[PDB]
């Protein structure tokens, strides 16, 4: 069995190696790499995702959000006021101030242990998906607005056609902000792409011991446990290496730096957070090997999760039982 402790793994291809997408992500999982629910793809030296980043600063921000917690340190849940619009030019203006900048720090892991000492006491601001991309259309590699559809993906192994589109989104990032333990609508792949500034830390739970981590956090967020059984679908809680290690709840860590691809696999539980500004362009995409984690995952009918359009057609094909109930949660 590859990989059997689950470590993630740090992926080099050539640029023969990165003509096909499809290829390589099957290549990395013949060799574990999905076991991590976590890699890292280095792209060719060959390679660029555009020319520059001189003419990015009047994109909008239509809801900046900040990002307001409650609770411990080490447990607590966040929740995203919205803020008045911006373009990309302010809200980088508004990172780099003295309220929101990185702090001095030695290294990594330095970093690190003031965002998990001191993160609850502050509320930064995120950029969370806007709809669009930054790759340039001549960039024929790894173009995460050129991949291929989850719905022809679905159509291509199951024989139905089915509505919906599939289109990136766009981060921009300041020190502290961050993103809560979830795994990807419908327990899909996603692929992120860090196009410039400051790095990027993830978490990362095995697939295989997925279901420790739901149990520990129905344990730690037992009132948010009652109201939904799908409550990390709602993107809200965050937990600490140190008690996800006081509870022997396996994972991995990894830094993602500017010029870097991560893939989180299907049902990877992950979170993190941002080192300072930063943009990242992020898809879903499945392959044969999702099928079944779609199938199999799990729902929010609350009305929290509230999510896109396209995912209807997933939970209609695949979770039949299910459709009826989530559909009464979306309404
Ligand atoms: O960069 C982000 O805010 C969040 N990262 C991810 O959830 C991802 O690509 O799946
Ligand atoms: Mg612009
Ligand atoms: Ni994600
Ligand atoms: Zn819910």
């Amino acid at each position: 069995a590859q990989n059997p402790n689950c470590n993630i793994m740090i992926f080099h291809p050539t640029k023969e190696e990165f003509n096909d997408f499809d290829k390589y992500i099957a290549y990395m999982e013949s060799q574990g790499a999905h076991r991590a629910g976590l890699a890292k793809i280095i792209p060719p030296k060959e390679w660029k995702a555009r020319e520059t980043y001189d003419n990015i600063s009047e994109i909008l921000i239509a809801t900046p959000l900040q990002q307001v917690a409650s609770g411990r340190a080490g447990v607590f849940t966040q929740y995203h006021k919205k803020k008045k619009a911006m373009t990309v030019g302010e809200y980088r203006h508004l990172a780099n101030s003295k309220k929101y900048q990185t702090p001095p720090h030695q290294n990594f892991e330095d970093l690190e242990r003031k965002y998990w000492k001191n993160r609850i006491y502050n509320s930064p601001i995120y950029g969370a998906d806007i709809s669009g991309s930054l790759f340039d259309e001549n960039t024929k590699q790894w173009n995460l607005g050129h991949l291929g559809t989850i719905q022809d993906l679905l159509e291509k192994e199951c024989g139905v056609v089915i509505e919906g589109v599939n289109t990136p989104y766009l981060y921009f990032g300041m020190w502290k902000t961050t993103f809560a333990w979830h795994t990807e609508d419908m327990d899909l792949y996603s692929i992120n792409y860090l196009h410039l500034g400051e790095p990027k830390t993830w978490y990362v739970v095995p697939p295989e011991h997925g279901q420790r981590l739901e149990r520990l956090a129905r344990e730690l967020f037992p009132g948010s446990s009652r109201g939904c059984g799908a409550f990390l679908r709602h993107k809200v809680a965050l937990i600490s290496p140190t008690v996800l290690k006081e509870n022997g709840i396996p994972f991995n860590r990894i830094t993602q730096e500017a010029g870097e691809f991560m893939v989180t696999f299907p049902y990877g539980y992950h979170a993190g957070f941002n080192h300072g500004f930063n943009c990242a362009e992020a898809i879903n995409f499945a392959t044969p090997r999702w099928i079944d984690y779609g199938k199999m995952a799990s729902q929010c009918s609350c009305g929290e999760a509230r999510v896109t359009f396209s995912m209807d057609a997933f939970v209609r094909i695949l979770q039949p039982e299910r459709y009826d109930l989530w559909k009464r949660g979306q309404d």
